[PDB]
């Protein structure tokens, strides 16, 4: 019922024989799915060679002839939803539903950057003399390793690929060994839509060991990376120390201003829905909700009964909408958030505790009043749990919002222009959402400010990490 | 007398040393004694970055066209002083007073395009899937930004610091380089004289480790912007990748000029003696490996030789002179070691190659022929008036020549063929390639490298994408 | 005579007088007295014109973008250092008061900068190929020779318009500015002249208006026209134009709606409204003309917009204090005084203003008309002229109905604090500018422009060069 | 299959046979035989298409972009499995060989699939503010209801560049393609019906080509008009919808130069130039048609050509082996005569060719013409037929200068192997289209479009909306 978990190296399968393997486990029963194969040391040589070796002939091919083969792959991506989807949830442990739009998300990803890698403009500069030309090309930088984690196994690393193939260029990637199904499906499709050897490869391992040999490795131009901000910033330096170009995706702690004049009742029910999906373990969650003192009742009251309406369990049983956390680990630091949160005065409204059974089960969470200096107003949580505070002055909630050194998400509901004005132009963050929740389209640029990363995924700006500026001119 | 004062320059305020450590200023082609930089302390490098931070406050604010104007009249002043802003130069520097004014010059128009480009820093706007949205794509400016920058060029290296913070509306703490740091005071003088808000320009001076990590760890600092070599940088770039901050670099290059057979060659020759030995080829796009097609090489050579014989090294106040002395001492015994590797593994020096008489740090234009692939010369970027140049069969294989070390910053090629010039041109590993003449001076075209000689670019539309910060507003009505 | 200055013609670098030429009056609008007389283009004059237009665009379109910025930029120094000399004589001929003929100076040469900085941005695409082997590149270069016809009511700046976008793009120009108010382009031409434009890149010609413009179109070496004025001579041209295959950018009239709110702040946007309305006498092609005010909101509004109205000073244009002058020829008066008969035959309330004021001059009191029903000329016809009228509506959606009735689509105005009414109101309008809360259309680097019988193309912003340029794809395999 | 499908009307979703409106014989150019009957568009059939039109565009508009994505890549699909059938029937109304029809059906694939792509990413624009409470946007909005006409060269995809770029940016389209060669756009109506395109969004129409473009013009919904035909009649259309005040866009005949350097790859020019001159049988816009080749590289050329040209089969479309078929029609085989006939009694020589084929259809042999004269038709008018004139140069300039002196400028070639030459040429030429060494303007990513008598705006590329979309400038104070 679960598939088996392969390496992809240079255009072939790799299975475990002759390597270390590690066990797989399902976070909802704790059972054994399978044993994932790490690469060698050999291996990944290997695999930064071979993408090395394919970056010299696909960097040439025609943007159309690599949208089409893209194309492909996405359409089966879309075709094998259910079963990726399903293996997602089992190894990951969101609901079948959420696992399944995550698929259909990274196919219509990769379609966007399918269409954009025929769009990788250059320009022309107006001469001072008119014998001469003046181009700005842009061109693929060259062999890309990149990490992606687990909370969306699949859709994350569909941006690795999608921007890395779609700009001309090749990929080593090393995606999230806790949850690996998403990613041998991908190795699996990119393979069947005839994506030529080399150009992906996915590989395994000790993450720190892998990652500081793909660095490491004098091919490797350029490198993605998708995770925590403490694990960023030492790849970061690294990458930095040896001239690499890198993007970065960090964690966020994302702000929620609920003004006086919103539709507080709709903002309740809709922002209940949203954190809670993936079990409030995605990098834009909302999780410091500030909400004009007015209004505070009112939204809490709504806030909590839209709570109520979720059903945890397995995330392949009918009706359920939450799973549990990806592991125990997890259980753990909600449980040190909570308790953090009641030594200093607030007041859990509901849940706070993890729930029965075999497996990391957690009770949707909502903490009231927590102070400055609680854990939930400073560090991410990356997980099931709000703490909802009341504010009079809304520049005060604004600094509020701009006080911790992230900046990836935020979120605001208003009716008034002025409001919705001051607000998206005060926040530092890099999405601001205002009366719904907007980051979905590939078509627009995802990525954050200060501690939450550099770079954009999506939208035009998606291949600016994997292009290099190329002034020529020429005189005749 | 003949060289102005040096001070420090924070919150709108010069400073003098009244008691701080100091360090000689010494000209290049007399080694007298030129004046006293004060350095910095501490707590004025402190200060330099809070009085940015309440600057960026308004100045994040206030209109392009109000920022653009400043900045017009503040380049309006420098093309008034180019002359004593040049000569001092020339004094603290080395080079030739021509070229010291013709620096000032190009440094103003980088600061009219950085004006100009400060009104267009456009948004998007992205079609939203339904008739009630509204996605907007918008770029602003990130907050203080320090700037480190070298002296090869200390005035137009300076300013496309300052041009590229200001008109994106970053404010900057500046360290120019102490060597030569008249330049970097002009510069203050006349944004001061503009009537540049305090706060929004800082000059520091010190140990330029010890200052750089210092302005890279100040929390307020959100952006790194760095010009000189590439160990340095990658040092530096490490420090500030580990505090999350963004970072742009201009480093070394190693620069590959490609001499078709199919090109005018003397013209090339005559071309590439005069713009190698500018700033005695001390410019990180000067050209240093000469690949020459086997069949134009004897030609290349005694027009090359011919042109590099016209040469006047000398004082660059002097009449006539059109090179001066190296930077400082420590460039003479670099070249010298240059030289010596490439004897020693048999290359021939058709010219020069040795110290010049007389106290100052002269020497002589050197052209050293067949230099092979393990010399010093054809792998580390000499920084000096040197070149090497090797003859080459097949040009596939002199393009892989000329990607093979990890510097990526300009080349060079001379071609009457557009198959030529579009081969050469897709196949080098390089942020800029020249075909035919130098065209890298307008402000409107974007500078920077690849590989280990930096990312970013500056001038152009590109000159702020360092300094912006995406941010996407969507909203539901 | 002697506070006014000498009109000539220029034609390839040189001035020309009145020897040998057919000439018109120029008449002071609020005094009625001749100022000058103004000499006519002969047809060969327009002939020599043409010609050395081409020959100054042969050169003039390889010139640097920055050599081309640095004249451009003198000429507008120029035209700051001279905003009182010119703005007293556009106030003499034309007859607005002095402060804003000196503002509509100022607002040129902000124009002409931002021209300047563009010339050098008019980047071309290179396009990814789908092979190794070929370059893909589209370029934009100058069409050639503009034929352009700018009107009176700003006869500076909406010259400036012409010049600077023909200038800036490497085309050269032949301009023929208002006869009624021709100081401005004289003027222009000086500038432009002392600056050292090379001669032949600008020539301005006057005539008889049919006449001129039926030459300069069929001009084989003219390639692009383009018009600013009235609607049906904008059509006439246009037709002409196209029937030529020649390229057209138009600005024509237009009749602003203004939505006001219930939820504005409807005091500020009737003060504002006001003032703005009554610069140069109403006589702006964005002017605000057709005021829908939600029901609740009407009362308030209407006594607001009275008191401020009733602030306004008309007198002459030079005269301290004076806020409002003459309307620019005795025809405009006839024409407000037959909308205001028309809104009273058809059931209207003159709630101030309404009738012409005494002198010589073509003086007209600002009028305010309440409910003005669907078939008073008022709320169909452009009026050009100091009236508007306000009704009241119910439904915002009706409103912006009405707001999109006519086939006008230049300007359009609207008064919230709600972010939903403001997206609707923004997306719904039928205009070409939207401006929210406040007047907005000033700025050189934003592009003003209209849709339907408005015209078509942009002035100003990013597009200003749009129809001066043509698009060549140049594709070379290697 | 021999068989020929019906032909019908296609308004508001349904379809309409003739049900006793008037018919037109459609005749098959390569055996005279009658195909089928073509039904008329009655005035109230276009005024119902318009209708339609104006009541889809009400939703169409505000339709997610990547919906109409979706459903314009699923009509794209539809018409690659349905290439050989369209094909055929194509080569049997317009008479092209059958591989010729199927690559057209391909090519308007890639061309429909192209604009569904770039219809995501018809951004706008934010323009920084000179005040903090200030919002500046340019948006790009559908203009609405549009009206266009394709002829019959190219039936099918000159009828998708319509289509693609009406539907792509939010607009909606009554369309009028060749009554002469109709299948391919009752096709293109039912593949966008058969992927559910929304009633109204399509309408396909016949007639009376000057009743029917008369009567759509004229129409109040109709916005916009997009003509692709001859020169004269573009400037007929053109001078109408002017009248108007409506939108336009024309992509109208040509006369290609083809500049052969000496250092060109002579042969290989020639005989490319050979096989791309007489596909379609020359009746192509940007054909191939005056051939400057400097003098030391003419013989060469010419023996070379004509080498190439002697390789081509001409027959019936559906036939094994023929690369070129009969001329469109009995007019086209007088006209090529009437060119020869010009071009003998002025001198030059007829190397290969200039008479018309046995048999009852419309076949002409490949004519090649050495050194007409200046005064030839065949050096001035567009032949848009199989026929070349081939001319020596000496000077580079003057070659430029006779490329340059027709008042058309569509397409233009050059080979040489020089980057000197390749710039001087590409700069130098008056066209919308400059191909150096190859042929590439097939990519549906590039703009395709002329200068002077050529037209004005682009199909394909980024440009591809321009004519469609309306700038709206916003500007909000908060």
């Amino acid at each position: 019922d679960y598939a088996p978990l392969r390496l992809y190296i240079d255009g072939r399968f790799h299975d475990a024989d002759g390597r270390r393997t590690q066990p797989v486990v399902d976070p909802g029963t704790t059972r054994v799915l399978g044993e994932l194969p790490h690469a060698t040391a050999h291996d990944i040589d290997a695999a930064v060679q071979a993408a090395h070796r394919a970056f010299v002939t696909w960097r040439h091919e025609s943007p159309l002839v690599r949208s089409d083969l893209l194309r492909r792959a996405a359409a089966l991506a879309r075709e094998r939803a259910e079963t990726i989807g399903r293996h997602i949830t089992m190894d990951q442990g969101k609901p079948l539903r959420e696992a399944i739009a995550e698929v259909v998300s990274a196919a219509e990803q990769l379609e966007w950057h399918a269409e954009e890698g025929r769009r990788t403009y250059g320009r022309v500069v107006p001469a001072r003399s008119p014998d001469v030309m003046q181009t700005v090309l842009r061109e693929p930088i060259g062999v890309c390793a990149a990490f992606s984690p687990w909370n969306f196994p699949f859709s994350q690393a569909m941006h690795k690929i999608a921007a890395a193939l779609a700009s001309g260029c090749t990929l080593v990637l090393k995606g999230p060994e806790e949850s690996p199904s998403a990613i041998v499906a991908l190795a699996q499709l990119f393979h069947d839509a005839g994506l030529p050897p080399g150009c992906l490869n996915i590989v395994w391992g000790v993450p720190g060991d892998v990652s500081k040999q793909l660095i490491e490795a004098p091919q490797v131009r350029k490198i993605s990376f998708t995770g925590s901000v403490p694990v960023g910033k030492q790849l970061a330096a690294l990458a930095a120390s040896l001239m690499k170009r890198m993007t970065m995706e960090l964690g966020g702690h994302a702000p929620v201003l609920v003004c006086a004049d919103a539709d507080v009742e709709r903002a309740a029910a809709m922002l209940a829905a949203y954190k809670f999906r993936n079990a409030g373990q995605v990098c834009v969650s909302p999780t410091r909700f500030f909400v004009q003192r007015a209004a505070f009742d009112r939204f809490v009251c709504a806030y909590l009964d839209a709570v109520g309406t979720i059903r945890v369990g397995y995330g392949l049983d009918a009706g359920v909408t939450m799973g549990p956390l990806a592991h125990a680990r997890r259980v753990d630091e909600i449980d040190a958030f909570v308790a953090d949160a009641t030594a200093k005065g607030a007041q859990i409204a509901t849940g706070g505790m993890r729930l029965p059974g075999p497996g990391h089960y957690f009770a949707p969470t909502v903490v009231l009043g927590p102070t400055r200096d609680t854990r939930l107003m400073n560090d991410e949580p990356f997980g099931p749990i709000v703490g909802i505070v009341p504010f009079d002055d809304l520049d005060d909630a604004l600094a509020e919002a701009n006080r911790l050194p992230f900046g990836l998400a935020s979120y605001a509901f208003t009716t008034s222009a002025r409001n919705a004005h001051r607000i998206s132009r005060a926040l530092e963050a890099g999405m601001v959402n205002i009366n719904h929740f907007g980051m979905g389209p590939a078509e627009i640029p995802f990525g954050g400010v200060k501690d939450s990363g550099f770079g954009s995924e999506g939208g035009m700006e998606a291949f600016d990490g994997y292009l290099v500026t190329k002034f020529v001119t020429q005189m005749n």
